[PDB]
């Protein structure tokens, strides 16, 4: 009966129609290198499908202290973003020829930017919990940044479609995940302005985007291809 229950619904939809679709376009190729691309991307609205499943049925909500209030808070998403985010890392490291030391750096950074924004999301101490939203910011934008500066350098070695495919997904990829620590700040988990339903909106929004968008834009492109 949460009033947000409209936008885990259309997500899990989203998540749900997207995933099968890759599902079946990559089930359909033959090319090893692009079946790759295919599995990884396919797997990313998988598990956020599930996830969105669950916290629409009711799971992975729980209540958290802090300002004086029992406060509403979705530690689901960062099941799904744990596992999905470094998938889509790993999707335009492949694209690009990244080294294997910049994909374990670029991985490790995404851990800790989903573990210390869990951590953030369940802290008692209102202060503290912003110390962990910046910790967590911090490592988003060392990701942002060998996206933006070390993958478009590799990518310049590449063919030009497939710098091209790349350049367009890193960009995809800066604008959505840019946006999720103000979410987060302004919302539920953070200064408590934006209400828990329009917060569920936002991420719901730039989960699509970030997953099915992303994977749209990728799967249809001929870069994926050996
Ligand atoms: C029956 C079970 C468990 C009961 C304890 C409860 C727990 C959470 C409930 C759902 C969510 O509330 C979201 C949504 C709200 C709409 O209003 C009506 C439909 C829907 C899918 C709900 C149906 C049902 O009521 C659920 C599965
Ligand atoms: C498919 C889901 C995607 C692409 C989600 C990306 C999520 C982030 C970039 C989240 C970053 C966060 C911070 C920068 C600090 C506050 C808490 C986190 C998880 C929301
Ligand atoms: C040679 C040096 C250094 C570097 C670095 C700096 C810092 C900082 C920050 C941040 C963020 C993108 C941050 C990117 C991109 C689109
Ligand atoms: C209340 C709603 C969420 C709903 C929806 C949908 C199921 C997917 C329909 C697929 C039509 C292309
Ligand atoms: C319902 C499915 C989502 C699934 C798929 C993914 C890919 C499996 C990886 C194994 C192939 C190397
Ligand atoms: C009185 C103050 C405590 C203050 C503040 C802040 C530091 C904000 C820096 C954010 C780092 C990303
Ligand atoms: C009374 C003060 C505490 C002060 C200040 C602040 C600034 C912290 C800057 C941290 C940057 C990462
Ligand atoms: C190999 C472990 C990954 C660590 C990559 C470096 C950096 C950054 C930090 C996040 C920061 C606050
Ligand atoms: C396009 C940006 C408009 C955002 C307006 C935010 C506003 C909030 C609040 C007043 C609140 C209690
Ligand atoms: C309790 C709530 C109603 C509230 C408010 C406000 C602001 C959210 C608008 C920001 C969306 C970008
Ligand atoms: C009360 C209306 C219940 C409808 C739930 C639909 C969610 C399933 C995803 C399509
Ligand atoms: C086609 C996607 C099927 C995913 C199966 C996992 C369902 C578990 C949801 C709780
Ligand atoms: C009392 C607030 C102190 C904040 C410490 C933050 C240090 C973490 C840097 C990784
Ligand atoms: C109450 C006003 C907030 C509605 C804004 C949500 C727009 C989301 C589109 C990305
Ligand atoms: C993985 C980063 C650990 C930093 C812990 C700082 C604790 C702040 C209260």
């Amino acid at each position: 009966g949460r009033p947000e229950w409209i936008w885990l619904a259309l997500g899990t939809a989203l998540m749900g129609l997207g995933t099968l679709y890759f599902l079946v376009k990559g089930m359909g190729v033959s090319d090893p290198d692009a079946k790759k691309f295919y599995a990884i991307t396919t797997l990313v609205p998988a598990i956020a499908f599930t996830m969105y499943l669950s916290m629409l049925l009711g799971y992975g909500l729980t209540m958290v202290p802090f300002g004086g209030e029992q406060n509403p808070i979705y530690w689901a998403r960062y099941a799904d973003w744990l596992f999905t985010t470094p998938l889509l890392l790993l999707d335009l490291a492949l694209l690009v020829d990244a080294d294997q030391g910049t994909i374990l750096a670029a991985v490790g950074a995404d851990g800790i930017m989903i573990g210390t924004g869990l951590v953030g999301a369940l802290t008692k101490v209102y202060s503290y919990r912003f110390v962990w939203w910046a910790i967590s910011t911090a490592a988003m934008l060392y990701i942002l940044y060998v996206l933006f500066f070390g993958f478009t350098s590799k990518a310049e070695s590449m063919r030009p479609e497939v710098a091209s495919t790349f350049k367009v997904l890193r960009n995809v990829t800066v604008v959505l995940w840019s946006a999720y620590p103000v979410v987060w700040l302004i919302g539920s988990e953070g200064a408590g302005i934006v209400p828990l339903n329009i917060e569920t909106l936002l991420f719901m929004v730039l989960d699509v985007s970030a997953k099915v968008g992303f994977g749209l834009i990728l799967l249809r492109s001929r870069a994926i291809f050996g």
